[PDB]
């Protein structure tokens, strides 16, 4: 199972999120089955589009969550992400969506300004 | 783990959500630690922040993954719902988020105008 994590600036279209997450696919060499977020700003409506469009459910993770999975991936599954210290609001949306043991299989990517973040869990 | 299923009508206020998840948890007996519902329609701002409001997550369940839920339970999963044939959206998506075997556990529940439905999974 993999998971893309989704940022997004307030006020982006949902094929530009669509855009982003179909060239992360092609770019890494997976395919995402679960889209995931941070709690939604001022603009929400692009992002639920575009997993209605790309036909993926979508977890929008609660900050008390987005925390859990930050300070566990700095302190004993330091393993998680592929570089140095605290996880992004993107890498810990993934990640806390992907569950237990999942780890980060492909650097930060950014597509316009859509960031895409994949994470891959044990099974 | 428990999942509640939210649907409600377009445009409603976060806080009627949040006493109608309140309310069903103290109907029931039970403490719900996740949230889920079906492709959200014209309004879509109350129910994410009333899943800030209650610090919970909230799965937006894809149509595929729903239509998939409702055919397993009535097919050979028939043991997962506590009513005859077809589960409700609400229903289906509370499944679908708890994920297999989930059986819901309490009868359908109206507070107000926001339908809330009860999954518990296996674990």
């Amino acid at each position: 199972v993999t998971v893309a994590g989704i940022g997004c600036r307030k006020g982006a279209a949902s094929d530009a999120i669509i855009a982003a997450v179909r060239a992360a696919e092609r770019a890494f060499g997976v395919t995402v089955d679960y889209l995931a977020t941070a709690p939604l700003k001022a603009d929400e409506a692009g992002l639920a589009e575009a997993a209605k469009g790309l036909s993926l459910s979508l977890e929008i993770v609660a900050q008390e969550r987005l925390e859990a999975v930050a300070a566990e991936t700095m302190t004993f599954s330091q393993a998680s992400l592929d570089h140095s210290g605290s996880p992004s609001v993107s890498e810990a949306a993934a990640l806390a969506a992907a569950g237990a043991g999942a780890r980060l299989v492909a650097p930060r990517l950014v597509v316009g300004d859509v960031t895409v973040a994949i994470a891959m869990t044990s099974d």
